[PDB]
C-alpha cells in the first residue's frame, strides 16, 4: 500500500530555461507566431476544426515541395521518423536499394534500408563528395534498385547536391527517386514534381523554424503504386501509410482513427508554413542564399577555410569550416557558448572532429546572426588555447 | 524556372481555434502551465540544460510509474508508438507472445506483433472483459510465450483491469510482463516494481493532460537483458532502444545524437510531471475514483445504463455508457458539440456502435464537468430524434 518512489524535488522547483541564440544545424529559434500558437489550447484530434487544419497544413507541404501529389502528409516523428517511414512502406525485404553514403544522412538510411532487410547498396563517398550524374547512371544501371536515396542538403558535410535529370533518370530505369531534403526545404531550390521526385521529404526543425518532433512526405502515383501493391506488410504499423494516408484525407475512405496526431505540433507547423508561404520560396531561397555568402566573407575574413572548397556545391542553410588547426575544436564551441550564448556544432558521423557547422536557418539567416557568430568566433580564436 | 503551386489562400488567413470542452477518452484540455511551457522558446536539443530537464522528466516517469529501473525514458511519439517500441525490441521474429485482446488495444498489440513476425497468441475476450486470473495462468502456461501484453486501462471498453500478481506469475514462467497504462495513469493506483511489471508504457495526452505527441517507457532488467541480448536486430532504427536508451542517459556511455528530441513537448511533459508531482498520485488517484463515481450517479439518473455491470472494474478516467436504445448515437454526440461545446466520443473497435464514451482525465476529472456533460446529455437525449 505504500510509495517507494516520493516526488522528485527537481520537479516542485519551476521550470527555467537558458537564452540561447541557435546557429547550429538545427534545431532552431522560433519566430513569435510559432511560440503563439504552441502556447495554445487543445481541440479534438478528430474534430471537424482539426482536419480543416491538417488540410491547410497538406496544401503548406504541397507549396513548399512544389506538387500536386494527392499522397502527402505529416509524419508524426522527427526527420529520422519520416525516412524511416520512406523506406518500411516502400522497401519490401528482398528489393534492392541504391544509397548515396555522401555523409550521415545516407548511413542511416543504410542501416534502416539495412534493418528492413533490404537489398541496400553503398556509394559510399567521402565527407563533402556530391555524387556525379555520372556515378548514378553507372550505379543504378549495374544494381537495378527499386529504389534510389539521395540527400539533399547534406548538414553532415555541408554539400549541395544537384538534383536535375535524376528524375527523369530515374523513371527511365523503372527506378523510384526518394529525396531527404530536411536541411535544404525552404533554403535553396527544389521542385518535387519537375524534377520527378517520388519520395520527398523533410522535416520541421530546419529552415521552417518550427520545434522538432514532426516531419513532412510527399508521394508520387508511382510510389503510391508500389506501396498500396506490395505483397508484404510494413514491420511499423505506426508507420504505415495505408493508416496515415486515410486519416490525413488522402483516400476516398472517411478518415479512421489511427493514432493521435500530436495537435499542438500541428498548429505551429500550420504557423510555419503560413509563414513562408506569405514570404514565398523564393524570396526564402534569395534570403538563405544572401546569408550564406555573406557569412562565406566573414568566415575567410578570420583565416578559417570552407570546408567545401566549390562555393556552388555550399549548402545555404548549414555551413562547413574545416577546423583551425592548432585548435581543440571543443574549446570553440564551448567559448562560444560560454561567453556568446550561441550555439554552433562540431561534425556529425563522417565529419566528426574534421569540422565545425553553423546553421542559417529561416528567420534566422540573417546578416545580424552572421555578425554575432563571426565575432563570437573571433573571439574564440583570440583566447581559445 | 517557374513556380507550378501557388501560397495557399488558406494559410494566408491567421490561425484560430474553436473553444471545445473536451471529455472524451482524450487527448483533454490542458492547464494554464502546459500551455505555458509549450509557447516556450528552444534550446539546444543537445545542451546541457537539454540534459537536465530530460533527466527532470526521467525521475518524473519514475515518479509516476513508481519504479527506479534504470532503463525508462520518454519515446519520441504517440501511445501507439511507444506500444510499437516495446514490442519491436522485445520481440525477436520467432517469439512466442501472447495478448489480451480485450478491446482495441489488445487487437493494435497483435496487428503489430503480427507485422513483426511473432507467434502472437490472441485470448479473444468480448467488449468489457477483464482476463481472470484464471484464464492468464492457463494461456500463458499453454503457449510458454516469452511476452504477455495486458491493457491496464481499456479506454476502448472502459474496463479497469487487476494487475496483481501477473508479474509475480510471469515470472515463475520466465515470462516477461507488457502494460498498456495510457488511459490509467495518474488516474488509478498502479506500481510498476511492486507488481512486478517487465515493460510499462503511457501516453502524454490523457490523465497528464500533456499535449498528445509523446509517450512514457520503463523496461524492467529482466527486460533490459532480453533486449541488449537478442541476435537479431529490431526493424525498426527510430525506436531502437539501445539508441534511445544512450542518447536518454541511461548509459555508461556518453550521450550521441540519435533523433532530435521534441524539444518544446518535452517543456510541456515536464510540467505536466511537477503537476502531479504536487499534487500527488494517491490525491490525484483519490480524485479521479471521486469524480468516476459522481458522473456514474449522474449517468444512472438520466436514465442511462452504464456499460460495464461491475462497478470495481470501471475505468475511472474512460466511462462507458451503452447506448439508449431508440437513438442513433451520431445524433446525441453531435448535439453536444454542436450546442455544448462539448466533445465526448463513442466506440472504438469492438465497442463501435455499442456505447459513449466519457472521459475524466488529470484537471479536468471535475465536478463541474460531469454536471457540463450531464446537462448536454439530457438536453440531448429530450430533442435529438
Ligand atoms: C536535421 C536533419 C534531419 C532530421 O533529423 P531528426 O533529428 O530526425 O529530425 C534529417 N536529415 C537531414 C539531412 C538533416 O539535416
Ligand atoms: C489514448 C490511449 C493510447 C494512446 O494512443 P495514441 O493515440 O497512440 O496516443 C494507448 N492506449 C490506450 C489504452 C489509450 O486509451
Amino acid at each position: 500500500h505504500k510509495l517507494l518512489v516520493t516526488p522528485p524535488k527537481a520537479l516542485l522547483k519551476p521550470l527555467s530555461i537558458p537564452n540561447q541564440l541557435l546557429l547550429g544545424p538545427g534545431p532552431s529559434n522560433l519566430p513569435p507566431r510559432i511560440m503563439a500558437a504552441g502556447g495554445l489550447q487543445m481541440i479534438g484530434h478528430m474534430s471537424k476544426e482539426m482536419y480543416q487544419i491538417m488540410d491547410e497544413i497538406k496544401e503548406g507541404i504541397q507549396y513548399v515541395f512544389q506538387t500536386r501529389n494527392p499522397l502527402t502528409l505529416v509524419i508524426s516523428g522527427s526527420g529520422h521518423c519520416a525516412l524511416e517511414a520512406a523506406l518500411v512502406n516502400v522497401l519490401e525485404p528482398g528489393d534492392s536499394f541504391l544509397v548515396g553514403a555522401n555523409g550521415i544522412w545516407g548511413q542511416r538510411a543504410v542501416d534502416i534500408g539495412e534493418r528492413i532487410g533490404a537489398r541496400v547498396h553503398p556509394m559510399t563517398k567521402d565527407p563533402g563528395g556530391h555524387y556525379t550524374l555520372q556515378e548514378v547512371e553507372e550505379g543504378l544501371a549495374q544494381h537495378k534498385p527499386v529504389l534510389l536515396f539521395l540527400t539533399h542538403g547534406e548538414s553532415s558535410t555541408g554539400v549541395l547536391q544537384p538534383l536535375d535529370g535524376f528524375g527523369e533518370l530515374c523513371h527511365r530505369y523503372k527506378c523510384l527517386l526518394l529525396v531527404d531534403s530536411v536541411a535544404s526545404l525552404g533554403g535553396t531550390p527544389l521542385y518535387m514534381d519537375r524534377q520527378g521526385i517520388d519520395i520527398l521529404y523533410s522535416g520541421s526543425q530546419k529552415a521552417l523554424n518550427a520545434p522538432p518532433g514532426t516531419s513532412l512526405i510527399s508521394f508520387s502515383d508511382k510510389a503510391k503504386k508500389k506501396m498500396y501493391s506490395r505483397k508484404t506488410k510494413p514491420f511499423s504499423f505506426y508507420l504505415d501509410i495505408k493508416w496515415l494516408a486515410n486519416f490525413w484525407g488522402c483516400d476516398d475512405q472517411p478518415r479512421m482513427y489511427h493514432h493521435t496526431i500530436p495537435v499542438i505540433s500541428l498548429y505551429s507547423l500550420r504557423e510555419s508554413l503560413a509563414l513562408i508561404a506569405e514570404q514565398g520560396l523564393e524570396n526564402s531561397w534569395r534570403q538563405h542564399r544572401e546569408a550564406a555568402a555573406y557569412l562565406h566573407g566573414r568566415l575567410q575574413a578570420l583565416g578559417l577555410q570552407l570546408f567545401v572548397k566549390d562555393p556552388a556545391l555550399r549548402l545555404p542553410t548549414v555551413t562547413t569550416v574545416a577546423v583551425p588547426a592548432g585548435y581543440d575544436w571543443r574549446d570553440i564551441v564551448s567559448y562560444v557558448m560560454d561567453h556568446f550564448d550561441i550555439e554552433i556544432m562540431g561534425g556529425l558521423g563522417p565529419s566528426t572532429g574534421k569540422v565545425l557547422r553553423i546553421g542559417l536557418l529561416g528567420c534566422n539567416a540573417t546578416r545580424e546572426n552572421v555578425d554575432r557568430v563571426t565575432e563570437a568566433l573571433r573571439a574564440a580564436l583570440q583566447h581559445c588555447p
